[PDB]
């Protein structure tokens, strides 16, 4: 039974390399992470920093979450990210995404012991 | 000097077939990849996925290695593989193998900068 922490890592961490290198990064990554398996997940962000650096966000700027909870944290620094968004013509089972690389702060919800990210709330 | 990363590709990649389909695959491959030179390597697994799909596993689910180290990673999806296991009546230099094809999650050990597969740990 996947933990919320593990889910975060499967959906949002890609510490492989510092940049999405290819226009097809999202198509490959979305599939390699199980996010085109039953339906196309429409929108997803991958963060290209070390796990340690992303976990450290949980001791940075405390902010409200979109849902009203107060266990969210904004990274003090910007991070290398890739935004994956399904195209307007994408239709399961041939999921198609446009890849956009950015450097932006991330906002995560943190929970548990160890106290780690369990939800990606936004990039800013 | 063969790198560890190139050694893994020699010993464990074979992105040319979708499977095995052929009882003689391991007899041919184990020899062809230099795995029967000094002895009959007793067990070995080949992966029938792209090189980028196997290298992407080093950013996938972190799991303990069988030897207790921490640098092993399990694929989120299943991958086409072929296990090769030396038969009971195999005698070097005439190494003989049973060929079994499967679709299993793979577990690899990753090392280096760039962080790449260097050992095939297990399939599950």
């Amino acid at each position: 039974k996947e933990t919320a922490a593990a889910k975060f890592e499967r959906q949002h961490m890609d510490s492989s390399t510092s940049a999405a290198s290819s226009s097809n990064y999202c198509n490959q990554m979305m599939k390699s992470r199980n996010l085109t398996k039953d339906r196309c997940k429409p929108v997803n962000t991958f963060v290209h920093e070390s796990l340690a650096d992303v976990q450290a966000v949980c001791s940075q700027k405390n902010v409200a979450c979109k849902n009203g909870q107060t266990n969210c944290y904004q990274s003090y620094s910007t991070m290398s990210i890739t935004d994956c968004r399904e195209t307007g013509s994408s239709k399961y089972p041939n999921c198609a995404y446009k890849t956009t690389q950015a450097n932006k702060h991330i906002i995560v919800a943190c929970e548990g012991n160890p106290y780690v990210p369990v939800h990606f709330d936004a990039s800013v």
